């Protein structure tokens, strides 16, 4: 997260860290046994880490649970990043408490102008590299489809939305992939892609979760 602030230990209870020997992506806990992330975060041998703040220190509120199954959206296109969403099932159910809680799926799509909370352990520099060990947060509004399409000519599909600042300086970044974008207490987006990080006129592009609620519900119900 570039231009954000330190969330604070366990203030974002639904945030998960996907670990394969190291943190490679973020994700959101939607229920005791399912995690939603970006399809571009797909990898084998994923261990889901919950209750994390400092990912390099055991602080006492963590739950490390291996994934039993990963399901990448049936129409995921790795070249256009369209349908960049994936579901991960845990081998065992997480113990839900105040520090490890699930985020609700939306019943409707958030409109432009809505303020959202984005979080992750990704790079904090727009030029250069510096990964934080503790969770970073960023408040950012959803941009209109027009400004989004104008910033990214011919790349925005109906399954994507822009959020951030056209001025640049604040944005999600490498390592935040798969992370949550919460608006009105619901999971509305998934950190997907962008032209670099925090670049002027190049806001973050997020997977529009409200379009996948049916697929998510159906999948969970049969797996
Ligand atoms: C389809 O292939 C693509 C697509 C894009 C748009 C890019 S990019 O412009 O460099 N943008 C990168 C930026 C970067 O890697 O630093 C990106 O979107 N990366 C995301 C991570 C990310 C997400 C959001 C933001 C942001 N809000 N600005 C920045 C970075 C990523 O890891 N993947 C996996 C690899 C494929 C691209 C997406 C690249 C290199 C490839 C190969
Ligand atoms: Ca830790």
């Amino acid at each position: 997260i570039v231009g954000g602030y330190t969330c604070g230990a366990n203030t974002v209870p639904y945030q998960v860290s996907l670990n394969s020997g190291y943190h490679f992506c973020g994700g959101s806990l939607i229920n005791s046994q399912w995690v939603v992330s970006a399809a571009h975060c797909y990898k084998s041998g994923i261990q889901v880490r919950l209750g994390e703040d400092n990912i390099n220190v055991v602080e006492g509120n963590e739950q490390f649970i291996s994934a039993s199954k990963s399901i990448v959206h049936p129409s995921y296109n790795s070249n256009t990043l369209n349908n960049d969403i994936m579901l991960i099932k845990l081998k065992s159910a997480a113990s839900l408490n105040s520090r490890v809680a699930s985020i609700s799926l939306p019943t409707s799509c958030a409109s432009a102008g809505t303020q959202c909370l984005i979080s992750g352990w990704g790079n904090t520099k727009s030029s250069g590299t510096s990964y934080p060990d503790v969770l970073k947060c960023l408040k950012a509004p959803i941009l209109s489809d027009s400004s989004c399409k104008s910033a990214y000519p011919g790349q925005i599909t109906s399954n994507m939305f822009c959020a951030g600042y056209l001025e640049g300086g604040k944005d999600s970044c490498q390592g935040d992939s798969g992370g949550p974008v919460v608006c009105s207490g619901k999971l509305q987006g998934i950190v997907s892609w962008g032209s670099g990080c925090a670049q002027k006129n190049k806001p973050g592009v997020y997977t529009k979760v409200c379009n996948y609620v049916s697929w998510i519900k159906q999948t969970i119900a049969s797996n």
